[PDB]
């Protein structure tokens, strides 16, 4: 129920926040959006790859995608609250709820939502594994768990976001100390990393923690009070309700801005722009407007605000048409693939993957990628093993100011995706003496 | 016995030099000096490595140290000749020394005491040792015997030093062809390379030739007449009781150097400068003058100014208090560890180790070197293997203008340990195409 959804504790906590007992001017979500504002991960977030590496131009980088994201989802989240609201009184007739705390949890989750990605984004990712799979860190799979092998060789951003939120360092426990319902917003795949996509379901397509704090998220999925998939070997949770809203604020940012930045650096005509928007941006457009304008930019940019303020709309409704299942835990799909877009969507999202993602300048710096980031984890890995050699000392001064073997290859792989990408170049540069 | 200590025999002599047939105009020891001065491997110390690699700015390369070295050893030298005049006047009244005699001895052997170290310093060393312990040049492990092996493990500066005075090369026998005094008081670790640290002693810290070499520095060893100190198997004889004098003029030098050029350079503040020489210089210090100055750099070389004249005086007074157990080789320190200022001494070097040495800049310099070191000697390796292919000889061609294995691998390592570091750099981007 909705009532232990929406929980305010904290890590460490005794006693029980209660809502009516909160200082109204700041409350306990926006303290988590302030505490996201002013660490160091999320200023990171300023020279990280959201589609073309090393542009920190005027095309997006993951700051600024997260930025958008938080604002679509704090209007997705104040309309979705104050429904539920007029659908269940007593929340706000004894709790004490009102729909700008929606807002904040859902703010709050999205804008940290990819805190944990690493330099070069899904080449990144896919560079990290493959070291693991066939490279070097091979060597290591017979020391190690199957699920903590399968951890290292699908290495996931999800869970290192978790692990970047909660961690704990000598002298403060608990690390950023956010309140359970931003954590359960954030969780988008409450799975171990085994068994590998069990079922059609949207919540299996990948793993949402690591084996270190498996742990932490079973006090959170027992305090929030979401329904168990899963109890023979390996836990399995259902989704957070909020959670569908955060992916599907992200999916369209993401979807819109991706197409409008292709438009603008002069890889897709706008005559397919006004091709594939027609439809969406029909119900609000006024000709006049679109017709005094005088540049492309301009244009697509107008045709991106409609765009955003339907999808909104229809989101909205397709969440309310389906609350019930969800909140049972039976809606085994994303909001937008329920949508009436849903042929001008694909359209979009292949004429970007054949023009964008595929493009020279695109795969040219995605291959240097691979290099870099093989590289620094090889040399990291070799001064984890001999520890003894000078220069094993010398590497371990230069990036790096008692735990277990998985324990230390999870903080290596840990500390490689903390970096920028111009970081990254200039060690391997560093590294190489070049 | 001293009369056999200063000789002035040179290799290849049939006859007998004697001091008083000599021109007193130029002495022998006097064109040992000029002859080190007019050479190539003198030259090559410009830019090599002294604390901070590839810096050739303000700060000290390898020929300023020598040269600073050469003066503080003239010094000592002469010091304590004129004492030794005074305590045996058999010498001068018989023999025909005179006290310039010791300071020209210390001052050339002082000269060319650093003549064999590697580009990159320590750290240059280190990675040429690496490179046969866990690298491609392991497996030659089983074609070499034990020594030789040693010998390429643990290469050492001194050993490298003692083949560049006395290399024998086709025409020209001998090298520079220097007197043996100078050579035995250019000796500092009279053994082979095993057996490995014996005991506590001073000499036994590490080796001072090579196997190549050994027949030669027995043909020293037996007319200075040093005592001997192992038959058994692996030679060892006593030091030179001029070793000593050249030993403390290098750490006097170095010591006090290094923490002034760290003070000018950023890493140290003045405060300490201060605080860690008011003994120092307390003895001789006029306040007004020190007061008068502006500049940190001022000050400094003020204080290190009258450092450099205290410590010189306690090391004279030190020597000849232990003459005789110097004589008769059980003297197992250096002059410096006897004196009164060993706390400040030792404070300042912990001081410069934190602050200099582990240095980002530095650090990041060594690992270049290291990667360079490897590349290079992997090249010079592989070449000397195959022979027969076409890129063989290319690289014979570019790196070198009837042998053992051994003999080949110790003039791989010397051929390497010529170049300086921007040479070495430039070769590693021309093996790179870079
Ligand atoms: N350059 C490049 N970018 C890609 C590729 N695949 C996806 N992208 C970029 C374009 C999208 O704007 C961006 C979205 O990344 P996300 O990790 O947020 O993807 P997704 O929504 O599938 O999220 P997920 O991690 O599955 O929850 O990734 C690719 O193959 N190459
Ligand atoms: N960058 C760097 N410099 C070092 C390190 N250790 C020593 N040095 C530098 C600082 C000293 O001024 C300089 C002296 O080198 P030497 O080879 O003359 O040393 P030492 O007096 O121990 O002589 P030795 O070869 O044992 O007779 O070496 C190190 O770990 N890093
Ligand atoms: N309903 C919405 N909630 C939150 N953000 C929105 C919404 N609609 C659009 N956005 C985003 C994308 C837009 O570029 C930007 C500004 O929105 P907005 O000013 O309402 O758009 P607009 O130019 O279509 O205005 P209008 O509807 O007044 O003509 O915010
Ligand atoms: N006794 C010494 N013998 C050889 N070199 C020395 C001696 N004392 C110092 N040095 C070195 C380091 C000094 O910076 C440099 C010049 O010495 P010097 O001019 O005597 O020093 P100073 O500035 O203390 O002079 P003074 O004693 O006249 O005040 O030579
Ligand atoms: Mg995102
Ligand atoms: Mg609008
Ligand atoms: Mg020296
Ligand atoms: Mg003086």
């Amino acid at each position: 129920n909705w009532e232990h959804l929406l929980s305010l504790k904290r890590q460490g906590d005794t006693a029980k926040r209660l809502r009516i007992e909160q200082d109204d001017t700041r409350l306990g979500f926006e303290v988590d959006y302030d505490r996201i504002i002013f660490s160091a991960p999320f200023r990171s977030l300023q020279d990280k790859t959201q589609v073309i590496p090393l542009s920190k131009d005027f095309v997006h980088t993951r700051l600024t995608h997260s930025l958008e994201v938080s604002v679509v989802g704090r209007s997705l989240g104040r309309m979705v609250g104050k429904k539920l609201l007029e659908k269940y009184p007593h929340l706000e007739q004894v709790y004490g709820y009102k729909f700008n705390d929606f807002g904040a949890i859902v703010a709050a989750a999205a804008l940290a939502h990819d805190i944990g990605n690493p330099p070069f984004g899904a080449s990144g990712e896919k560079a990290i594994g493959e070291f693991f799979k066939n490279g070097y860190g091979k060597r290591y799979k017979d020391s190690l768990t199957a699920k903590e092998y399968q951890d290292l060789i699908k290495f996931e951003g999800n869970a290192n976001g978790f692990k970047v939120l909660s961690q704990s360092k000598p002298g403060a426990q608990g690390g950023l100390r956010l309140s359970y319902a931003t954590l359960g917003a954030f969780m988008k795949y409450p799975k171990e990393s085994l068994p590998h996509k069990p079922s059609d379901h949207i919540a299996d397509k990948k793993y949402g923690f690591f084996q270190s704090e498996r742990a932490l998220f079973e006090d959170v999925a027992q305090e929030l009070g979401l329904l168990k998939r899963s109890t023979t070997d390996d836990v399995s949770w259902s989704r957070h309700p909020l959670a569908y809203l955060v992916e599907a604020a992200d999916d369209i940012c993401y979807t819109i801005i991706d197409f409008e930045d292709g438009i603008n650096l002069g890889l897709i005509p706008e005559e397919y722009a006004l091709e594939y928007m027609v439809k969406l941006v029909g119900q609000t457009i006024d000709r006049n407007k679109y017709n005094a304008l005088q540049e492309t930019s301009d244009r697509v940019s107008y045709l991106r605000a409609l765009a955003i303020g339907t999808l909104i709309n229809e989101s909205v409704d397709t969440f309310m048409k389906y609350e019930e299942e969800i909140l049972a835990g039976t809606f085994d799909q994303s909001l937008i693939d329920k949508s009436n877009y849903q042929a001008q969507i694909t359209d979009i999202i292949n004429l970007s993957i054949e023009r964008i993602y595929n493009s020279r300048e695109v795969i040219e710096k995605e291959i240097a990628g691979y290099e870099i980031l093989s590289t620094l984890l090889e040399a990291r890995c070799r001064a984890l093993d001999n520890n003894d050699t000078h220069y094993n000392q010398l590497i371990q001064q230069l990036l790096a100011p008692e735990k277990s073997l998985y324990e230390n290859l999870i903080q290596i792989c840990a500390e490689v995706s903390t970096m920028t990408d111009g970081k990254a170049l200039r060690n391997y540069k560093k590294i190489k003496g070049l």
